[PDB]
């Protein structure tokens, strides 16, 4: 509350460390469904159904331009990519499996770097 604060966690490396995680996600062999925004002209149903599209190149641009206020808003966009994927793709599909794999890969790196 006013003039009452928990001890200050060092967040000075968070930007660099999110960048590193994101590089690892970009270079994973199962990243291909997620590298670029889904083409809303060429994929029927996507625009209407997925209210907030997100992809790794959009997260990279937001990160590089100071549009994440803190490490939690970064994680929320990464998770949005996978939540969107599950919304639109059957689990038993190459893309559906890719999303599950990448979400696991992310959540481990996230826990190991920050928890």
């Amino acid at each position: 509350s006013m003039s009452v604060k928990k001890p200050k966690r060092d967040d000075s490396k968070d930007l660099a460390l999110c960048s590193m995680i994101l590089t690892e996600m970009e270079t994973h062999e199962d990243a291909w469904p997620f590298l670029l925004p889904v083409n809303l002209k060429l994929v029927p149903g996507y625009k209407k159904v997925i209210k907030k599209p997100m992809d790794f190149s959009t997260i990279r641009e937001k990160l590089s331009s100071g549009q994440y206020p803190n490490l939690e808003t970064f994680a929320l966009d990464v998770r949005l990519v996978f939540d969107n994927c599950e919304t639109f793709n059957e689990d038993d599909s190459d893309i559906g499996r890719a999303g599950h794999n990448m979400r696991k890969y992310f959540e481990k790196k996230w826990t190991d770097t920050f928890k």
